[PDB]
C-alpha cells in the first residue's frame, strides 16, 4: 500500500496543535482528522460546521486553480 | 468566467500579497506570469522558490495527497 505523509494544524491559543502523519495513499481529510485523536484532545472541535482548508505542497505549476486559492511562494533557506 | 485568487511573496523585509480575478480553469503557472509578480521580484525563480497552494471550503470527502496540511480553524473571532 503506497504511503504518504500529511499533516494536521489546529491552533490551541498557547499550545498549538502540529502533528506529521505517515497514512496510506487514499485516506480522505475526515478520515485522517477523525483517526488522529484530535478531536480526543480537543472536543470542542466540530467537523460538520469547523472551517477547514488545506495547505499543500509542493504542487505542479500546471495545477488548476480554484476559487479562493492562495499561491503562497517563499524562500526555503534564511540567513542575512 | 471568473474566479477569485490571491498571491503571496514572503521575503524577509516584506510581506506582498495581491488579489486578481483571473479565468476559470488557469493553471498556477499562468497565474503567477499573468501577474507580472516576476518581473517585480526577479529573484523568484520556480524551480527554487516554495511554493504552495492553500484552499478554502475544502471538502471532508478530499482524498489527501503527499504534502497536504489540514488546518482546522477556531470559530471567530
Amino acid at each position: 500500500l503506497n504511503q504518504i505523509n500529511i499533516e494536521i494544524a489546529y491552533a490551541f491559543p498557547e499550545r498549538y496543535y502540529l502533528k506529521s502523519f505517515q497514512v496510506d495513499e487514499g485516506i480522505t481529510v475526515q478520515t485522517a482528522i477523525t483517526q488522529s485523536g484530535i478531536l480526543s484532545q480537543f472536543p470542542e472541535i466540530d467537523l460538520s460546521t469547523n472551517k477547514i482548508g488545506i495547505f499543500s505542497r509542493p504542487i505542479k505549476l500546471t495545477d488548476v486553480l480554484k476559487e479562493g486559492d492562495r499561491i503562497e511562494i517563499y524562500r526555503p533557506l534564511l540567513a542575512d
